[PDB]
């Protein structure tokens, strides 16, 4: 997948460590977590082509994320790749999101807790993802 160099986010869980990074770290077992309306943004190595992204929410199914996803070039101005949309319940294991390639360096996803309570979860999230999962076209 595309390297991410740098995650920032709106905030995090910090008494259990729910760090921004987890996102990241190709580890199921760890997380990022905040709760009320949140961000967190991945920073490519580069300006590149993107074409999907891997998400594997946390209680996949049992909760249902609300997120919309936007990309960047500069890190100030974003455009939406969707909005509104809502994690898989039925995938256990996340899901890829496929979209009319588009040149970014910066995605944010701005997440909404879930059906379930309002925290927003997320084990991993990856860019350009080769990863066999199932696979749903967005915007
Ligand atoms: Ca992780």
């Amino acid at each position: 997948t595309a390297q991410i160099v740098a995650v920032t986010a709106s905030g995090y869980d910090s008494e259990k460590g729910h760090v921004p990074a987890n996102i990241a770290d190709g580890d199921v077992k760890t997380r990022w977590a905040a709760s009320g309306e949140s961000w967190v943004q991945l920073e490519l190595d580069k300006e590149q082509s993107i074409e999907n992204i891997l998400i594997v929410p946390f209680k996949p199914t049992e909760r249902k994320l609300k997120f919309s996803i936007f990309y960047s070039n500069d890190g100030k101005n974003w455009q939406p790749l969707a909005e509104g949309l809502e994690t898989s319940s039925a995938d256990k294991n996340g899901e890829k999101l496929t979209f009319t390639p588009v040149t970014a360096k910066y995605i944010k996803l701005d997440t909404f807790g879930t059906d379930v309570n309002n925290w927003s979860a997320i084990n991993e999230i990856a860019i350009n993802s080769a990863a066999a999962l199932p696979s749903r076209a967005i915007k």
